[PDB]
């Protein structure tokens, strides 16, 4: 059913897997086709109907209902040594790591719009019972035309829970001090930490911390001019003590978050 119903094109990256550009035949929706090999999956789950699948798929199904800032799972298949996922492919697109790498640090107005959309997308996941655990520039795609950000790689994700996590598969330089020191964290507050790393990156062109010692020390130096309110929000997300970090609500009610542009205006002003 698979090679009949879609048409493969160029590789796009790897790997989280190996992803090819693809076209649905039924109608020419761009799609992306991700192959994941059974032998590299450390982490499995089960769907409603009760089949044994990779967590990624569990997590993607939970979040793919309706619209949002997540790239949606349109379908999937099993093969003898691999699973294969069919995902949306917006067109044209660029990931935030490449975008930042090309244009350097981002004007506050642009960072505010982007950051807001990441916030909405993460709220959506938490809502659906999903925690991403690897929120970073390269897991965000920009739809250059509509100005809409989309989250992508759920392969380190987990079901959201209130219990304390003991495993972590995401990026180190994005991991919170509680993980570095004690090998334990909670979802929401670890996510806020990483959101804080992300926001620094947006406005400074680079991440704040490289080594464990700098993460655990939690002192943030700004290498770029950044308003006083943005520094405050960033420092707040990057508090050492989990309980001293903001909730999403508080981040979203922060002064620096006010009067966010809509996506379309963001694209006009900053992407056209
Ligand atoms: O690299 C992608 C990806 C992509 O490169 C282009 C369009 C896309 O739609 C995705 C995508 O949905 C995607 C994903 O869900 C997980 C890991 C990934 O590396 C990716």
């Amino acid at each position: 059913p698979l090679e009949s119903q879609y048409q493969v094109g160029p590789l796009l990256g790897s790997g989280f897997g190996s992803v090819y550009s693809g076209i649905r035949v039924s109608d020419n929706l761009p799609v992306a086709i991700k192959h994941v090999e059974k032998d590299r999956i450390s982490d499995w789950g089960e769907l409603p109907n009760g089949t044994r699948v990779p967590m990624e798929v569990v997590l993607l199904k939970k979040v793919s209902s309706g619209f949002s800032g997540v790239i949606r799972l349109l379908d999937w298949f099993e093969r003898p040594d691999s699973f294969v996922l069919i995902l949306e492919r917006p067109e044209p697109v660029q990931d935030l790591f490449d975008f930042i790498t090309e244009r350097g640090a981002l004007q506050e107005e642009l960072a505010r719009s982007f950051f807001w959309q990441v916030l909405e997308a993460v709220r959506h996941c938490h809502n659906c019972g999903v925690l991403h655990r690897d929120i970073k520039d390269e897991n965000i795609l920009i739809d250059l035309n509509r100005g809409e950000l989309k989250l992508i790689d759920f392969g380190s994700g987990a079901l959201l829970k209130d219990t304390v996590y003991t495993d972590f598969d995401g990026t180190r330089v994005y991991s919170p001090p509680e993980w570095i020191r004690y090998h334990r964290y909670h979802g929401r507050s670890a996510a806020v930490w990483s959101l804080g790393i992300l926001l620094y990156d947006m406005v400074c062109g680079d991440i704040p911390f490289e080594h464990d010692e700098e993460i655990i020390r939690g002192q943030v130096f700004f290498r770029q001019r950044v308003s006083s309110e943005c520094q405050h929000l960033i420092r707040w997300c990057l508090a050492l003590r989990p309980s001293d970090r903001p909730t999403f609500e508080e981040i979203q009610n922060h002064p620096w978050m006010q009067d966010v542009l809509l996506p379309q205006e963001t694209a006009e002003i900053h992407l056209h």
